[PDB]
C-alpha cells in the first residue's frame, strides 16, 4: 500500500504515497495490464467540489480555517440551488496548474507552476472565442520566446450548451486525399479538413496549409475563422551540414497548442480549454515527420543521403532519423524559437520527479509516453520505474465533437 | 469477455480471448498501473489442480482431450502426487512445457521461433560436475559454429527447497567486472558482485576488460563449484565498423551466445530452478544496452570523440549519432563472422506477424510493450504503434532470488 520505485541506472529508490489519493480507474486489473492502450448531478458534484476545495485550502495553509468552512458552505449552498457552482479566480488558476501537474503522460511538467491562465468564462460567441484564441497565440508565441498558457472557456452546463474547439491543435496542417490515391499534407488531419470544407472553408490544397479554426460557442453550431497569418510563427527546416535538406521543402510551426482535451476541476468540466507549451524536438522529427501514417519522409531523406537501403541491418532508417532530428533542433534554435531536445527534457523530468516525491509524496507518470520515441535507453527516464495513476484536477480526452453534435 | 487491441499505424484491430485463461496476477489494479516496474516448497493441496490444468492443456494440444490416455495420465499423476507429494513429467510433457513457457514469455520479442527449441533433459543429473558436462554440451550444440540454434537444458526440479539445482551465473557466458580502489570499474560493471563471489570461491582472475567468467554450479542443494568453460567452446566476435577503421582499435568484442541461466521454469506446478536457455542476439542488446548504458561499458563518449561530433551541447544529438554507428558495427561484425544475429527492425517486424498469427490461432498473445519496444529508434519499429495486452499464462519463466542471498552454506 506504500509503493517503491527504483531507478536501475542510479539505484535511487523513491517511495510513493500520493497514489492512495487516486480516484479514477486505470483500465488495468490484477489479471491484465493495459498500460499500452492509448484510450482505456448535485449528488455527484459536492464530494468532488469538497475534495477539490480541501486540497486547495490545504495548499494555502488554511485547512480547517473558517474561510475554508465558509467556502465549502457557499459552494454547497450554490450546488443545492443552481445545480452547479462557479470557481473563484484563485481556484481556477490552481486547478488548471494542477491538471498539468497531474498529467501522467507529460514529460514537461517541471514547468507546471509557470502557466499563464486566461479566464475566458465571460465568452458568449464564437467570434469571442476567436478573439481570445488569437490573444493566446500571440502571448504564447512571444516572437519565438514561448510561454506556457491555457485559455479557459465556459464550463459545461447541461451538455447541450458546450463550448468546443473542433481542431485538435490551434495550429495544424490540412490533409487531402488525392485521386492518384496518395495523401497530400498531413494524413492525420484528413477528416477534420473535409469537415472544414463542408462548412465552407476554401482550401488551397497544399502540403502545409494552416487549418482554419472551427469554433463552437454555447452548444451552438460551429463557425470558421482563419488565424492571422502574422500570428503563426513557422520554421523552415534546414540541416547544419546537408545543404540539400532545405530542398525537401519541410517546415513546421513553433507553437504546440492542444485544443481538444477536457479540463476537469472540482467536478466542473471545461470542454474548451486550449493550452500550449513548446515542442520537444522528437515530436516533430520522429513522429510528425517519420511516422508511416504522417509525413513519412524517411525514404526520401535516406535517398538524398545515398544510404544502402537494401537491408534493414544497415540501419539506414536509424541514420536518417537522427539527421532529421538534428535538422529540427538546428532550425528552431537558429530562428530563436523555443524547443527542447529529448535529452534535456527527460533529464529535467527526472529532477522534477525527485522534487515531487520529496515535496508531494509522488508523481504519476506513464512510462510508455514519457520515454522518447528515439534513443530510449540513452535517456534517463528509460531506467526509471514509474507508477501511473489518475489524480484530479485532470486533462481528459473527449469524443470528437462532430460525432456528438446535434446540427 | 473480448478485449480489442489496435495498431495505430495500420488500424488493424485484434480481439483477445486468451487472457481469460490467465491465472496469475500482474501487479496492477483498477487504481494503479505497474507496467514499468521491473520486478513487481508447495503442498499437494495446490499441486494437483496445477498439474491437471497443465495436462488438460497438453492433451488438448495433441488432440487427445478426454481420451483414455488423458484420463489414465491424470489418474497416474494424482496417485503419484498423493503418495510421493510431487510428480514426474513425461519427456513429451517436458518438451511441450518448455516450448510453452517461451511462447508465454510476454517480454520476449523473439517468440516467432518458439516452436523450434531443442530441449535437453538433464533430470538425471546429480552433481555439479554432471551439470558442467551438460552445460558444455548445450553451449556447443547451441553455438553450432555460429549458426545458432535455440536450446534449453533442464536440471532436476525442486523438491523440498533444500536440494535445489542452481546455476549461479546470470548467463552461461558473461564478462567479469572488477571494482578498482579508485572507484573505477574494469570490465562489465553488471557482474562485479558475481565476479567477487567467484574470486572468493577460488577463481584466479585475469583482470582484463573481457574475461569470460567461470561457471558456478550448485547441484542438489550442495555448495556451488567452479568450472571453466573450454575457451574453444566460447565463440566471440571482434567488433569493427564497415566505414570507420579506427573502431576496431576501441578493442571491443562480444560473445555470440546469449544464454540466460538464472530463471525458474514452472510447468504444471513443478519448479525447475536450473534451466539455462539460449537463442541468439538482437543487435541492440549489445550495441545499445551492453555497450551504451551508463552503468555498463559506457562507450558513447569515446566513440563520439573519435567521430569528432560536437559534444558541447546535447542538442547536436551526438549521443544518438554515436549510438547508431556502434549498432551498425555490432550487426556488421556478427554478419561478417557469420554469427547469427537479428536487427531490431527485422525482429520487431517478425514479432508483429507472430502476434497476429497468435491472435488468430490461439486467441491472443500476451506482450509487455515496455520490454518489446527496442531501446533505440522505438517509433520507427512497428511494435511502438501496436497496443498490447500483458497477462501471465503458465507454463512460464519466472524470476527467482539470487542464490547467494538464500543459500545455506555447508562449508
Ligand atoms: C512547456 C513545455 C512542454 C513540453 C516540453 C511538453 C512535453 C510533452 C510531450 C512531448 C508530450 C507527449 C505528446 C505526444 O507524444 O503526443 C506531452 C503530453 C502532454 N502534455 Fe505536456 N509539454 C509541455 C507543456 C504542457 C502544458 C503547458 C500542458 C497543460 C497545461 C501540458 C499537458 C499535457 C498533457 C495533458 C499531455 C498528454 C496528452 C495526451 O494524452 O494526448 N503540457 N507533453
Ligand atoms: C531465438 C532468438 C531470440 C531472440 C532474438 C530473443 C530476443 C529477446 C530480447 C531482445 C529480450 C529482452 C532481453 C533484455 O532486454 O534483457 C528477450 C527476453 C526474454 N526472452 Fe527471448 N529471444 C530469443 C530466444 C529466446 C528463448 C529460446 C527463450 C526461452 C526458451 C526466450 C525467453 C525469453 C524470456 C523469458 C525473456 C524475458 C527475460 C526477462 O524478463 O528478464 N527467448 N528475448
Ligand atoms: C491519443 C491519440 C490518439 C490517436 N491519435 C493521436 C493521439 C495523440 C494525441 C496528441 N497529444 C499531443 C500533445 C498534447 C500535449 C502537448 C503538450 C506539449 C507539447 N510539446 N506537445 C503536446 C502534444
Ligand atoms: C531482471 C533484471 C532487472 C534489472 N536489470 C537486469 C535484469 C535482467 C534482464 C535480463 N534479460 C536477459 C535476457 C533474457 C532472455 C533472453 C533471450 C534471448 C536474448 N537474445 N536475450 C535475452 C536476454
Ligand atoms: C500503442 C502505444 O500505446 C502508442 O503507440 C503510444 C506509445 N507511446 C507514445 N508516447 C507518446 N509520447 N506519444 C504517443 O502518441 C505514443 N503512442
Ligand atoms: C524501468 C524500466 O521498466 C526498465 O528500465 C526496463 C525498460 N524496458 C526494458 N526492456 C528490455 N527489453 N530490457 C530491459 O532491461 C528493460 N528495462
Ligand atoms: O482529421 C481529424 C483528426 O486530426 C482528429 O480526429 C484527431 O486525430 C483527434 O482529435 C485526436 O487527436
Ligand atoms: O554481479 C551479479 C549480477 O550479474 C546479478 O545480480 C544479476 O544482475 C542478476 O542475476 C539478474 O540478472
Ligand atoms: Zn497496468
Amino acid at each position: 500500500r506504500f509503493l517503491k520505485v527504483k531507478n536501475w541506472e542510479t539505484d535511487v529508490v523513491l517511495t510513493d504515497t500520493l497514489h492512495l489519493k487516486s480516484t479514477l480507474e486505470t483500465g488495468c486489473t490484477e489479471h491484465i495490464c493495459m498500460g499500452s492502450i492509448m484510450l482505456p448531478t448535485k449528488d455527484q458534484l459536492f464530494p468532488l467540489a469538497k475534495e477539490f476545495l480541501d486540497q486547495y485550502y490545504s495548499s494555502i495553509k488554511r485547512f480547517g480555517s473558517k474561510a475554508h468552512m465558509d467556502r465549502l458552505e457557499e459552494v454547497n449552498k450554490e450546488i443545492e440551488s443552481t445545480s452547479t457552482y462557479q470557481l473563484k479566480d484563485t481556484e481556477l488558476i490552481y486547478g488548471a496548474k494542477h491538471a498539468w501537474r497531474n498529467a501522467s503522460r507529460c514529460v514537461g511538467r517541471i514547468q507546471w507552476s509557470k502557466l499563464q491562465v486566461f479566464d475566458a468564462r465571460d465568452c458568449t460567441t464564437a467570434h469571442g472565442m476567436f478573439n481570445y484564441i488569437c490573444n493566446h497565440v500571440k502571448y504564447a508565441t512571444n516572437k519565438g520566446n514561448l510561454r506556457s498558457a491555457i485559455t479557459i472557456f465556459p464550463q459545461r452546463t447541461d451538455g447541450k450548451h458546450d463550448f468546443r474547439v473542433w481542431n485538435s491543435q490551434l495550429i495544424r496542417y490540412a490533409g487531402y486525399k488525392q485521386p492518384d490515391g496518395s495523401t497530400l499534407g498531413d494524413p492525420a488531419n484528413v477528416q477534420f479538413t473535409e469537415i472544414c470544407i463542408q462548412q465552407g472553408w476554401k482550401a488551397p490544397r497544399g502540403r502545409f496549409d494552416v487549418l482554419p479554426l472551427l469554433l463552437q460557442a454555447n452548444g451552438n453550431d460551429p463557425e470558421l475563422f482563419q488565424i492571422p497569418p502574422e500570428l503563426v510563427l513557422e520554421v523552415p527546416i534546414r540541416h547544419p551540414k546537408f545543404d540539400w535538406f532545405k530542398d525537401l521543402g519541410l517546415k513546421w510551426y513553433g507553437l504546440p497548442a492542444v485544443s481538444n482535451m477536457l479540463l476537469e476541476i472540482g467536478g466542473l468540466e471545461f470542454s474548451a480549454c486550449p493550452f500550449s507549451g513548446w515542442y520537444m524536438g522528437t515530436e516533430i522529427g520522429v513522429r510528425d515527420y517519420c511516422d508511416n501514417s504522417r509525413y513519412n519522409i524517411l525514404e526520401e531523406v535516406a535517398k538524398k543521403m545515398d544510404l544502402d537501403m537494401r537491408k534493414t541491418s544497415s540501419l539506414w532508417k536509424d541514420q536518417a532519423l537522427v539527421e532529421i532530428n538534428i535538422a529540427v533542433l538546428y532550425s528552431f534554435q537558429s530562428d530563436k524559437v523555443t524547443i527542447v531536445d529529448h535529452h534535456s527534457a527527460t533529464e529535467s523530468f527526472i529532477k522534477h520527479m525527485e522534487n515531487e516525491y520529496r515535496c508531494r509524496g509522488g508523481c504519476p507518470a506513464d512510462w510508455v509516453w514519457i520515454v522518447p520515441p528515439m534513443s530510449g535507453s540513452i535517456t534517463p527516464v528509460f531506467h526509471q520505474e514509474m507508477l501511473n495513476y489518475r489524480l484530479t484536477p485532470s486533462f481528459e480526452y473527449q469524443p470528437d465533437p462532430w460525432n456528438t453534435h446535434v446540427w
